[PDB]
């Protein structure tokens, strides 16, 4: 009936995920988001390297109350001599507009209301 | 034909498993074991509690270079106000004797040759 801010989308890990080894395959770790929202909500994610690390779906639109499952596979590589203290997620969720349409829109972001964002701690557990 | 010792399973984690959030639910987590000696090896686990968590396969009889998956569940509780340092598991592993039967005994190390063992230290990630 009223406006209705972004809910903030539940996470879990909530702000500290470390990735446990071994680091000689690719490791996807499945993470938790819910809309704690009351409409739906546009959100999208953004990594130091998008080349190293892989997370699908990037991007989608969230349901009210709706669970989706999240996969952050890390390509192999060698803890023994690089520094592991420089990566970091992004999370960030916008209210859609009225009726919004079927797709992850930019406008959603440069437009009326406020944006929510955080920034997810990576670690690497050998 | 000669002597073979207790060779060193491969453990992912090797030493260090931080069982990342949420909390809310039995939360097993998979563990990667393999056998890297010449013959099968009787190994048992054992964890500062044996209600909250689970590890099963608790005892089991690994092959020459097998691969085996365990399960480490960990009860739902509240981290807000409980100390998370006390929690450590043990695996320890004895080369069979010869043609040894199909059942895991305790004889096998209180016997000959050397018995292994090594403790991971348990981690909480919230």
């Amino acid at each position: 009936a009223q406006s209705v801010p972004p809910g903030d989308i539940n996470t879990q890990p909530s702000q500290k995920i470390v990735f446990n080894a071994p680091y000689d395959d690719k490791h996807t770790y499945h993470i938790k988001i819910t809309n704690a929202g009351g409409r739906r909500i546009g959100w999208a994610i953004k990594t130091t390297n998008m080349r190293r690390l892989s997370v699908d779906p990037p991007c989608g639109v969230l349901d009210p109350k709706e669970k989706v499952l999240m996969a952050v596979s890390c390509d192999t590589f060698n803890a023994a001599t690089e520094d592991l203290n420089n990566d970091r997620i992004t999370i960030e969720w916008t209210n859609t507009p009225d009726g919004a349409a079927k797709q992850f829109r930019r406008e959603w972001f440069q437009g009326d209301g406020m944006v929510r964002r955080k920034n997810l701690p990576i670690e690497y557990n050998l």
